[PDB]
């Protein structure tokens, strides 16, 4: 009933007891585990009241006068309303643990620092758009990265959402060819497709920023170009392969998810983006490398004058590494922050240890924290995790169209 | 019936096949435990019966005489003997099947080309042994190794097993030290202890073979040395680092897994070797670079003269992409099969094809299938899979002492 789980380099065993309060059940069974596919009125009070104790006794506050005191409002909200309000500060609580409670997200030791914008008193893009470019420029910080959530307002029904509509607030352009194939980055030739269509002029280049298309409740989508000097960017070069910058290429500074759903308490904000900064494989490996992303690899093997006519002279393995090397070399260089695969699923093991002590367990999905190049040279790889789902929590949400 | 992506081609299927999973597994809706490595006559007979049904629709016999008569002929003797004996054909289709069935093995595109040893006479620990060395032979073969399963007398009511003790046929000693560190292979510490006390002479080596602990039915397991021409072994060397071949690194031509169970129709053969040929990253990076085996990776990155200080430097990731380039460079040159980490996956995503077309899908361990190392560089990687257990089927069994 609590889970036994190893690690394999150490020896050591612990169970995860926090496993057993996990709610909204995944897609595995006793006949098969599907752990490894990407994606898998008033019920509102059940949620609530677990949420509400969650806070308090996170506080030191469990069966206190504010504690029950706080239970009644909301019991008092929902019957008059259907519906109830955060408090400023249990909102930045519920935007911690979700983060907190993210299992694929290697970067969790940094879950208490964490800078929440409220927009809940939003109305219309224009808005969306001055809150969305204060959290940028607050998030960059001249490259050094905070990490920071935009919360617009929760939703109800018989009203539209809040939607950014692409998947992070900075994407690059996938254009189409002659022939089907794709100059850009083919993960968003869609919402290329949709921003030129709502009236943007494309480019003719592989590193183009995409607009935003932003929408507001029951209204139609606005571009918006973004400032140009508040997305930065960052040029890719090799400290020791004169010819990898001619290469051209470049990567933007700021990692910005502006497509998941925020669950606090039971309410849910279909429009939250969050942002931290990179993780270099994210960059070198599954953006640049991946065959159906920029595909890239061939063309650094050729430049490094590899054997690329047969597999076992490992020239993917080589060129792959050199193109991470530049990516952490670059953005070292332009002193924007970023961490290598190594010091990552480092502190992940010391957050898996601080969570044991803390909550008795952490929810961790096994193939999103193991790095993609070099899984098994970094600690993460022979630690046995257990996934499951808790709440506050993001969750994947359906495109707004 | 689960929906499965493979995110390279966005290509969809079904897998039909995992709603006839038998024996149950460790996952359920609240948890996901994927990442763990170690997850009455009436019910022989239907295990039987499902086998037998198995068997006769293969060759093309589903509904025959010769059907009926067997299950009959199985149910008489179930009833009379309480177990029944496979014939001969019946037991090359399973050992057969029990691989293809493996969800962990990358190398299943070869299930059909399988040479099964039946030993189910066997009488003894010496005739064991003979049996042992001749499927060592074959299987060696000098270097263009063939694919091999020798099965030993099934479970069977009244008397005890037989088993070999050592995990592989062939494997190194480890030896716990003076200052309590181990020289040699630390995964074999425990079976290297029981070999001393079963009256072997130790060396001091770091590739020291060990002897066979081979246990007749209701006997103590019997020490047995292997004939030192019958072990083929590849010094490493590395193709331009020179001093590579200064470390004095060895490995072995032929893994041969020794200490699982064949379970076929509800019969269980606690002893039943079965080897291949290796995939070099089982070598190079888990045998030789897992901190808890060998552990050269620090040593090969100072001799290289890369910067060890920083991990930015991912000195890790190139240290253990020259130590897989020397195990492959070795066992080609030595003239011994061996398959790189992206050949391997190339021909296990056309299995997967294949065995859509044939089942209706394939068991498939994510998190095993995809190499220890260039993960995300390999097809397997952006391949969803679902996981579960058919039979015939190669189990996990205690270890005998
Ligand atoms: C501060 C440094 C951070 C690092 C290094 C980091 C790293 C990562 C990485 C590598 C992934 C895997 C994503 C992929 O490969 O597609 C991930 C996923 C995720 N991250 Fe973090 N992250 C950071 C900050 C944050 C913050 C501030 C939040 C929320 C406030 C967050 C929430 C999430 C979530 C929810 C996922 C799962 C997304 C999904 O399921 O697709 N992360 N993170
Ligand atoms: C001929 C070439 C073969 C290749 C390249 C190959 C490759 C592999 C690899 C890389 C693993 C993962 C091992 C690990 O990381 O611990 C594995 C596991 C496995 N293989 Fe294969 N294999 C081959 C032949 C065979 C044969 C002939 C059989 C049985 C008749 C077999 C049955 C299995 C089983 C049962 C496992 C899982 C072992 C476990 O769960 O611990 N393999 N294989
Ligand atoms: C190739 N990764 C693309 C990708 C997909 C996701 F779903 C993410 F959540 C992140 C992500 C998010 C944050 C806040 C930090 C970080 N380093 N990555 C990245
Ligand atoms: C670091 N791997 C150790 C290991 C563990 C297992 F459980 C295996 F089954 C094999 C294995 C077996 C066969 C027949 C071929 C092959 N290439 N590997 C290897
Ligand atoms: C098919 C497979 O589940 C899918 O490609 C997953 C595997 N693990 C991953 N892990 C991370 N961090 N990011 C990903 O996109 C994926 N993709
Ligand atoms: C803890 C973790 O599950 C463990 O180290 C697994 C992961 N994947 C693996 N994959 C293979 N092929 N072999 C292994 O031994 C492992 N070990
Ligand atoms: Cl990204
Ligand atoms: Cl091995
Ligand atoms: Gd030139
Ligand atoms: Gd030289
Ligand atoms: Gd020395
Ligand atoms: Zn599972």
């Amino acid at each position: 009933k609590f889970p036994r789980v190893k690690n394999w380099e150490v020896g050591s065993i612990t169970y995860d007891t926090l496993s057993a309060q996990a709610q909204q059940d995944g897609p595995c069974t006793p006949r098969r585990c599907l752990g490894s596919l990407v994606f898998p009125p008033e019920q509102l009070l059940s949620q609530a009241r677990d949420f509400i104790n969650q806070y308090y006794s996170s506080i030191k506050r469990s069966g206190s006068q504010a504690h029950e005191q706080r239970l009644q409002e909301v019991e008092a909200e929902v019957a008059a309303t259907g519906t109830y309000q955060l408090r400023e500060s249990e909102l930045v609580f519920g935007a911690k643990q979700a983060w907190r409670n993210a299992p694929r997200c290697v970067g969790r030791i940094q879950w208490g620092k964490l800078q929440v914008f409220d927009a809940r008193d939003c109305r219309s893009a224009q808005e969306m758009f001055t809150y969305i470019c204060n959290h940028i420029k607050y998030a960059t910080n001249r490259g050094n990265l905070r990490s920071a959530i935009t919360v617009f307002p929760q939703r109800c029904p018989g009203r539209g959402d809040f939607r950014i509509w692409n998947s992070q607030l900075v994407r690059y352009a996938g254009y189409r060819q002659q022939d089907g194939s794709v100059r850009g980055d083919p993960a968003n030739v869609e919402i290329t497709e949709l921003c030129i269509q709502h009236g943007w002029t494309p480019g003719n280049g592989r590193f183009d920023v995409l607009p935003l298309l932003l929408q507001a409740p029951d209204e139609p989508p606005e571009l918006f170009l973004l400032p140009p000097e508040l997305v930065l960017e960052v040029p890719l070069e090799h400290p020791t392969l004169e010819w990898f910058a001619a290469l051209g290429l470049r990567w933007y500074a700021l990692p910005a998810v502006s497509n998941m759903l925020l669950e606090i308490g039971g309410l849910e904000f279909p429009a939250a983006p969050f942002s931290g900064w990179y993780m270099s494989t994210e960059i070198g490996t599954r953006n640049l490398c991946d065959p159906h992303r920029y595909n890239i690899l061939e063309d650094v093997a050729v430049c490094m004058d590899l054997d690329t006519r047969t597999t076992s002279s490992l020239w993917k393995d080589k060129a792959a590494v050199e193109i991470n090397v530049a990516v952490l070399h670059s953005y070292q260089l332009a002193k924007v922050t970023i961490v290598d695969h190594h010091a990552a699923t480092a502190s992940f093991m010391k957050h898996l240890e601080n969570e044991q002590k803390a909550r008795g367990g952490c929810p961790a999905d096994w193939a999103w924290i193991v790095p993609p190049i070099s899984g098994s040279l970094t600690p993460v790889f022979h630690q046995e995790m257990v996934n499951y789902f808790l709440s506050p929590a993001f969750r994947y949400q359906p495109d707004p169209w």
